[PDB]
């Protein structure tokens, strides 16, 4: 997250903290999600898609901090990693980048609400918030786009969501972003999500209920003039999210 302010996970308690074993036993963070059913963990298809073996991720609930645990958090193995079966990369836009991790502990348990973990709620069918709309994005990824490491504590911001007609026009991203793609930024630009972000939350308030949004998916760098945020557009992939939990 560029810009924004460091928070505890109490004030995102449906974030979801995805890290990979590696051969020898390291463990490194891959990707943010969020936690959308005691069970389920909903992410990014592309934080997967080099290593697609569930066997090797590791997921925590509650956790405030990256390399740390944080006091109440919950740990999970993956059993069932479903990739989105129509994902596609191109050199920068990445399609149908959403994902669902299935969890379930050692103990053979799904996730246990407390204050520090608890669900967020899905948006029902093709309904999103007017442009303009405030959103907070949270996330341990870079502070700046030149950093080599992420923040040692969790992070969060608030940027607004962007037309799909503005998102369209020639110095934002043309053709590159489509109807299931919403674009988020800040007005002066100054606020974003980056590198290590993707995967997790854009989060609004709708009817008066925080409704996860979108997906963090992909920018053209971070915190650019001209350049928002790319999340997957939740309200528009929901049969896909039903058919598979
Ligand atoms: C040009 O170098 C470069 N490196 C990383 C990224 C990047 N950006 C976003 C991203 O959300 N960007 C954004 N919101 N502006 C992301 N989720 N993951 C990423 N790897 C972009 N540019």
């Amino acid at each position: 997250i560029i810009g924004g302010e460091f928070t505890t996970i109490e004030n995102q308690p449906w974030f979801a903290a995805i890290y990979r074993r590696h051969r020898g036993g390291s463990v490194t963070y891959v990707c943010g999600g969020s936690l959308i059913s005691p069970c389920w963990v909903i992410s990014a298809t592309h934080c997967f898609i080099d290593y697609p073996k569930k066997e090797d991720y590791i997921v925590y609930l509650g956790r405030s901090r990256l390399n740390s645990n944080t006091q109440g958090e919950m740990k999970f193995e993956v059993e069932n990693l479903i990739l989105h079966k129509d994902y596609s990369a191109d050199t920068l836009a990445h399609h149908n980048d959403i994902a669902l991790l299935k969890i379930r502990s050692k103990e053979g348990r799904c996730a246990q609400p407390s204050r520090t973990i608890q669900t967020i709620a899905l948006p029902s069918m093709y309904n999103d918030p007017q442009f303009g709309t405030s959103c907070e994005i949270t996330g341990f990824g870079k502070e700046q786009s030149t950093d080599y490491l992420y923040p040692e504590q969790l992070k969060m911001t608030v940027v607004k969501l962007i037309s799909h007609r503005e998102c369209q026009q020639p110095h934002y991203y043309g053709s590159e972003v489509t109807t299931k793609m919403l674009c988020a930024a800040d007005p002066q630009w100054k606020t974003d999500s980056c590198q290590g972000d993707s995967g997790g939350p854009l989060v609004c308030s709708l009817q008066g209920r925080m409704t996860l949004t979108g997906i963090v998916s992909w920018g053209r760098g971070c915190a650019l003039k001209d350049k928002p945020g790319v999340y997957t557009r939740v309200s528009h992939f929901l049969p896909w999210i039903r058919s598979h939990t």
